[PDB]
């Protein structure tokens, strides 16, 4: 066999192929953290359904 021959680099874009992996990569990174900061606001916007309810049964000493 032989590296120099089975699908060389003749129009595979071997070297964007690797590029592209890295894009993935961090694209998933920021994207993972980013995901989490919005269910942080959502629940912070749906927070509102019962406060006025839990002050209220919470304060009843």
């Amino acid at each position: 066999s032989d590296v120099l021959d089975i699908t060389a680099d003749p129009t595979t874009a071997p070297q964007t192929e690797r590029m592209m992996r890295i894009n993935w990569k961090k694209w998933w990174q920021v994207f993972y953290t980013v995901v989490d900061y919005v269910n942080q606001i959502i629940q912070l916007m749906s927070k509102r359904s019962r406060s006025l309810n839990s002050a209220a049964f919470y304060y009843r000493v």
